[PDB]
């Protein structure tokens, strides 16, 4: 089965399957080469509030549908347990940004700027560094288990869009190393 668009907006697409393409967002903390924290592949997407209002509205609507249609009944989920956070409230590079966390245990497809699929972890890590711009396909899902109630986003694919200043390495919290 293929993706079928339901609604297209500036900087994104909602598909009939519930998948969401988020376009032209800045990446942070990429873990596409190897899984990180059951370890999962992940990425953080920084959506500028000025340019991504329409796709953020879709994301909010899909989050609410995901809560409502949860299998055991409509699920009450705290704002801090959603895959989208507010960069101005909840967190410097996040200022004026919506902050999306998407994860998957299955390696997402990773495409370079020429839309070639990258297979090698070293090339994946070199191409998609924190600070570059990407587009991504995600899909919301609801979690209700012993670890809590969340609305999460599966990470299906990432496309590199453009280079920009790297955020650097030095952004890992080292404060728990001796515990
Ligand atoms: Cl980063
Ligand atoms: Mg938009």
């Amino acid at each position: 089965e293929k993706l079928v668009p339901a609604k297209k907006v500036k900087n994104g697409v909602l598909y009939k399957s519930g998948h969401i393409k988020v376009s032209n967002v800045r990446c942070s903390y990429p873990h596409l080469d190897k899984p990180y924290g059951e370890p999962k592949y992940s990425i953080t997407l920084l959506m500028p509030k000025d340019t991504h209002g329409a796709i953020k509205k879709i994301i909010d609507e899909q989050i609410e549908l995901t809560k409502k249609n949860h299998k055991t009944g409509a699920l009450k989920v705290a704002p801090s347990m959603l895959f989208i956070k507010d960069g101005d409230v909840d967190f410097p590079e996040c200022e004026g940004m919506w902050v999306i966390s998407a994860r998957e245990s299955t390696r997402p497809d990773v495409l370079n700027m020429e839309r070639e699929e990258l297979e090698s972890p070293n090339e994946i890590a070199e191409e998609i560094y924190g600070g570059c711009w990407v587009s991504s396909v995600i899909r919301p899902w609801s979690q209700e288990n012993k670890y809590g109630k969340r609305i999460n986003a599966n990470l299906l694919s990432v496309l590199k869009r453009k280079d920009d200043e790297p955020f650097g390495e030095g952004r890992v919290d080292t404060s728990d190393a001796y515990d």
